[PDB]
């Protein structure tokens, strides 16, 4: 495996080999501050696609395994944030900065995400030398007490209002024992300043209490004890959703249960699955998320690689917080994210379940069980079927079993349901779901413009989830065209009554060369079949192509006048496809997160006048809806048509449906 | 069970009850000639609303069991159609022409559907009086036997070129056995003019042979025998999935499967269903389709009825008969035309299988084995989830169960599998797919405006897929209003910052009043957030609703610039809401179909300026889509991401997630 994500031990020899070449005035980036010399990440770095294919077709000798690491440089005058790329594998050699040949320059140092560490001396700021400032408002409203902590502070995105800012806005909850706390929010959201390389100069721009904008907590504090501000008891317990996960009710039947009769039909042998008709290699970007390489399907490969690559979160707001909150997922990584699996709920309890090491914001590698999850679902839906009892009496079907590869990815409040699903049908579909915890404010005015009211004093915030993929078709091959067929009436006369009309329904054909034709902007229509196809044709003669379908109800993206609407300019479409890139690997950055202003990335820089015709394309996939939260999202929001995605569909690439060959296919005559 | 379809019994009683109280002159519609009388169908005349829900939820005496029977009368100087409602079932006692009450006027003969017999008539004109005329030329490129008759044809629709006509367009193909004959044109299609009441009459108004137009059977062989009639040889056997529809791999390992741990959660008892979330009663119309009534989770019915109204199937191509073909096939019955289920295939093992009885086309009734399927799915996705990592780490789950109701309808070509899933979060899912067969052409000439090339002489026949249905919710009782909630970004100087701009994201709030303002047009933008609600507000002072979420990518309707658009108005419509009255019970007649161009029930005349505030609603969805036939599509066409419906969500409704109860949830802390 190529595409193995770096394994258990080989990550220990880069972070070896980092020890060794980094100096010894390194720290462990788990508890290292703002002036320290830090490893953020490190964790496998991908093959240029030339050399890839090289090697599982021609038999070539396969390019060298080399991991990015993230290293935060703040043990300097004017510290940055790099990228060096470190390799061979297993035993390294060589190591080298990639940063400024990647982004034109030296990283900011006020981009990198906050380390697990920093978030801690803003609590630490905050519960100690902040929040005393007003315990007398606090004793009443919210039972803060002479002991602490009974409290827990929620980051937001981006930090600030312009580039090179590190302002965090944090809301208040109660520690809640085994379920959200995101549900209770005590109505305080306090502006952070971090950006100072020391701890010591962080400070509070502003504070906004349950209603109205204050200079300080003392300000406030005073003002509480003065009279005049009027405090909402926000309780601190209660029963049902809005307080725990435990449902009251005992169990009954046992729900239908999914099994093998004759044993699993597939095999995850490492990072690659196999099964009768699908074969691949899985992984998961740590910040990236879900990505799948080499999809052959019957032995031909149909896609290079699939891959998850940006989540975006813009809310709307009624304080400061939600108001806003923009949050880009990647940004805090949806590898590092991932939630181990339930074994019966979050995945058929006799699935398989594969691990996932990284190394992440610490110098030994860690793993989370059940990252993955592969098994075969038997739809209870057919794939083909006909019944004849014309002419000729006969039956001939299918049911349909397919083959999904499922992991989810829990950033704060909600987690993320990443699956791919492997049609027999040879059609490959994509789809995520956000579920979990939704992110509420505190109740305060006219709920209106903002949201609904889902509980006493808490209110849904309203907000759009939006989800980019990175699409690296080889249909058929490398070289391959867009075309975009659809239909349309063209009035004629009847061929044998020139006397009457007739609305003649033709297909409509035409060929996208230009990347920009190719590109779809979120709102204005697309064609109702669109596809990539090859230069050569299937058996009857046509272009042999894969369609792009999709299932998006895409909110608006943030307006073009917005200044960090750069940040993630992938929102604005529906889809793009462009001449795939070695320089264009990813669709947005880690860093974006931080300064969206300034994008590490910006992707519509890949979509200028360029041939899209008989090149290796990709297709850049946005799948989203917008979510207006309501009592039912209590406790957690459902999956039901909330999951959305796209599907990738053969059209005219194979001679027939293959699944003809099934051999699960049934037939018989008549009853 | 008042809403429970008609039993043998049932239909015997009134067929009886109508040989009797209808006199002599009554053939057995089987063989019934053009100008005979005969029962044509004896169905179940659904109850007034009002009195149903009157008995039903209150204690009301239940309203009289009806039964619309519907008669040709021939034998008479004026032929009209009549709809007639008999008495008091079980033991019949009255009888009303409801004709003109219901449509008002008499229904015109030619509106008629084609019955069985006039088919076989047909077919006789054509082998017998037609088809020997061109002995030699089918003798040389059909392998024409005038023996055992090896061909096949197959009616169009609609019939004629203005209204009042029955001028059908039959293509000739190979009677494969045990396989699809569609994938097998021969060339040669034929205009057959069986207007007239008497056989002899009828004529060939025109003939399309392997690319041109001729005048007569004889003029073709003629010009056959002559030498200017280049034919082509259509291979009358052949393999692969364009012949067969077995297939040739044999089974291997078998294929997962579920199965109730400890029985059935739910119960079947006559047409109605029942589990611990759910209550219901399903049935079938003759050429409605599948229906539903009375739907209650918990208790609590959300909707009155959820019907299928029509399909519609609009073809192109280059052939007369494809050319023309506009499928209102509620004029031929999906009701009538669903075939058995396939136990294991079109429905899983272990679900429940049910009968359905019927009186059509013939005297007595007969019943479709396992015409239904109801069962239970698990989905193999959770539902609900949140997995904690951060502060508190505890865990909660829910895989989704849901239960399904199914029919599958097989009108020639394809089979439409209608599904109602009722998901355990109160949202009801509609969908429905359309597989089997397509319907082929003769390949010839310039291939591109009319199909792709699936097989040998061949054409794949563009067309368009399309399906109505009446959504009569209850939101909370029977008023209710429409609202149509969507976002929008405000901009507006950062509070804490005016010298820095943003984008303030805002929900709208607007109340649809008129049928007009609720009536989408196919291809138009909608509310995001559209649904139905009740005057009354839930624990949070939010009014109780669902919404309806759509999903379908519909094609462009037929224009209005076409004679028969009217014929099926509703086509032109996403969505639609109007006043529940008795008399708009629905959105198309099985009496359309042959008279497109004198719609029987003309939908857009459902949407005048009424109020539709306050009031008892019904929506009234359309989901469809264009298919561009391609090679994928032999032997079947699949489901795979074809299926095209809505959801019925809780938004509001509830005080929160009703699934939260679930017994069978899940929690815990750590592992
Ligand atoms: C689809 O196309 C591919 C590639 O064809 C490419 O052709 C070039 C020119 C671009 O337009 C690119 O966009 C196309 O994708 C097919 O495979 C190759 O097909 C090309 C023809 O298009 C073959 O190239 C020719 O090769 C001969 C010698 O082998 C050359 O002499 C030709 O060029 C001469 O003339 C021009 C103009 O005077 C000069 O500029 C040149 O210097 C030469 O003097 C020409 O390039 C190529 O041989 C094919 N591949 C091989 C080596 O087998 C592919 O088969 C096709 N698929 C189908 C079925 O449609
Ligand atoms: C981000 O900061 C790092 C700091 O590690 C920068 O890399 C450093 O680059 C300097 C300049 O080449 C290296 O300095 C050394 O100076 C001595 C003094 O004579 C010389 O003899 C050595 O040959 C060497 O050049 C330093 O070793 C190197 N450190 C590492 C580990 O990379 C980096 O340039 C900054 N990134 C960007 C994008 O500017
Ligand atoms: C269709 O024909 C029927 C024939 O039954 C007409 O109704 C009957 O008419 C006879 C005399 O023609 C009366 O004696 C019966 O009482 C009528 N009852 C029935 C069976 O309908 C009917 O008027 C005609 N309707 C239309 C469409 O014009
Ligand atoms: C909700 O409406 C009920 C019936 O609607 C009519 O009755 C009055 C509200 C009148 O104003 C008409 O215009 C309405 O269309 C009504 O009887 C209930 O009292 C109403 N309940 C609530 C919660 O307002
Ligand atoms: C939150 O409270 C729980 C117990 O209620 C405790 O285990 C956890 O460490 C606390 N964390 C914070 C942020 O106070
Ligand atoms: C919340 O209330 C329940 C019942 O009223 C009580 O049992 C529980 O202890 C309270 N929450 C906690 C753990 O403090
Ligand atoms: C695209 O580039 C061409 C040059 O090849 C130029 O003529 C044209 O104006 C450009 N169109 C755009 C995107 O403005
Ligand atoms: C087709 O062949 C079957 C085989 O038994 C026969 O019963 C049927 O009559 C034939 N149909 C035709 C050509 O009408
Ligand atoms: C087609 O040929 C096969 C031999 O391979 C034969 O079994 C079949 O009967 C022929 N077609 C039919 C069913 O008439
Ligand atoms: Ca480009
Ligand atoms: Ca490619
Ligand atoms: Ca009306
Ligand atoms: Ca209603
Ligand atoms: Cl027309
Ligand atoms: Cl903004
Ligand atoms: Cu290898
Ligand atoms: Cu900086
Ligand atoms: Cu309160
Ligand atoms: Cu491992
Ligand atoms: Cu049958
Ligand atoms: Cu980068
Ligand atoms: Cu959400
Ligand atoms: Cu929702
Ligand atoms: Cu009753
Ligand atoms: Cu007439
Ligand atoms: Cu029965
Ligand atoms: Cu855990
Ligand atoms: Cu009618
Ligand atoms: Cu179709
Ligand atoms: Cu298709």
């Amino acid at each position: 495996q190529l595409f193995a994500d770096l394994s258990r031990e080989e990550l220990t020899a880069v972070m070896r080999f980092l020890t060794q070449r980094l100096g010894p005035g390194l720290v462990d980036a788990a508890q290292a501050r703002p002036s320290d010399n830090c490893v953020f990440s490190v964790e496998l770095q991908l093959p240029p696609k030339a050399a890839a294919l090289a090697h599982l077709d021609r038999g070539s000798p396969p390019p060298a395994r080399e991991a990015l690491a993230i290293v935060f440089f703040g043990r300097q005058p004017q510290p940055n944030v790099s990228e060096l790329v470190v390799g061979p594998l297993p035993h390294p050699s060589y190591m080298r900065d990639v940063t400024v040949e990647r982004h034109g320059g030296p990283l900011p140092y006020h981009r990198r995400p906050v380390l697990f560490q920093e978030y801690l001396d803003i609590d630490q700021m905050i519960f100690n030398r902040e929040l005393p400032q007003a315990s007398g408002l606090l004793h009443h409203c919210c039972f803060y007490k002479h002991r602490g902590r009974n409290l827990v502070t929620m980051t937001t995105a981006p930090r600030g209002l312009q580039s090179g800012d590190r302002a965090t806005w944090f809301g208040l909850y109660y520690n809640i024992s085994g379920a959200g706390f995101f549900l209770h929010h005590v109505g305080l959201e306090l502006l952070v300043n971090h950006k100072a390389l020391d701890p010591a100069r962080w400070t509070i721009q502003k504070v906004f209490y349950q209603g109205r904008y204050y200079d300080s907590l003392a300000q406030l504090e005073a003002q509480f004890e003065a009279g005049l501000v009027n405090v909402v008891l926000i309780p601190d317990n209660g029963t049902g959703g809005s307080w725990s996960l435990k449902s009251p009710v005992p169990p009954g039947p046992a729900p239908p249960l999914q099994f093998y009769p004759q044993g699993p039909r597939f095999s995850v042998q490492g990072s690659r699955v196999a099964s009768s008709l699908w074969t691949f290699s899985f992984g998961l970007g740590a910040f990236s998320g879900p990505r799948i390489f080499d999809v052959r399907f019957q032995g031909e490969r149909l896609v290079y690689e699939i891959s998850l690559q940006e989540a975006l979160a813009i809310y709307g707001g009624n304080s400061p917080a939600a108001m806003t909150t923009r949050y880009v997922d990647g940004g805090f990584g949806m590898g590092k994210y991932t939630t181990p699996l339930t074994r019966g709920v979050d995945c058929p309890y006799l699935a398989t379940y594969v691990d996932w090491h990284f190394l992440l914001e610490s110098q030994a590698p860690k793993t989370i069980r059940d990252a993955f999850c592969v098994f075969e679902q038997n739809q209870g839906l057919p794939l083909r079927r006909h019944h004849s009892d014309l002419y000729s009496h006969y039956f001939g079907g299918l049911a349909e079993t397919v083959l999904v590869v499922r992991s989810m990815s829990t950033l704060l409040n909600y987690d993320y349901v990443w699956d791919t699903v492997f049609h027999p049908s040879g059609a490959i579909e994509i789809r995520f779901y956000a579920t979990g915890y939704i992110s509420s404010a505190f109740l305060f005015g006219a709920t209106g413009k903002y949201g609904n009211q889902v509980s006493e004093h808490t209110l849904g915030t309203v907000h759009t989830h939006s989800a980019h993929f990175k699409v690296d078709l080889d249909v058929a091959g490398l070289e391959n065209w867009v075309w975009a067929e659809d239909m349309v009436f063209v009035p004629m006369a009847v061929p044998w009554s020139p006397e009457h009309q007739l609305q003649r329904l033709q297909v409509t054909r035409k060929l996208l060369e230009m990347e920009e034709q190719a590109a779809f902007l979120v709102g204005s229509a697309t064609p109702r079949y669109l596809y990539l196809a090859s230069n050569h044709s299937n058996k009857w003669g046509h272009p042999r192509g894969y369609r792009i379908q999709m299932l998006s109800f895409a909110g608006e993206p943030l307006p073009q006048n917005s200044s960090m609407a750069r940040g993630f300019s992938w929102e604005r479409y529906q889809l793009a496809v462009t001449q795939r890139k070695e320089e264009e690997p990813s669709s947005s950055s880690v860093f974006n997160q931080n300064d969206p202003w300034a994008p590490t990335v910006d992707f519509s820089d890949f979509i200028n006048n360029e041939t899209i015709a008989g090149k290796d394309l990709v297709a850049w996939v946005t799948a989203g809806f917008l979510h207006i939260p309501h009592a039912e999202d209590i406790p957690n929001t459902v999956t039901v048509g909330n999951g959305v995605g796209f599907f990738l569909r053969p059209y005219n690439f194979f001679d027939e449906d293959p699944s003809f060959y099934s051999a699960d296919s049934i037939y018989f005559r008549g009853d």
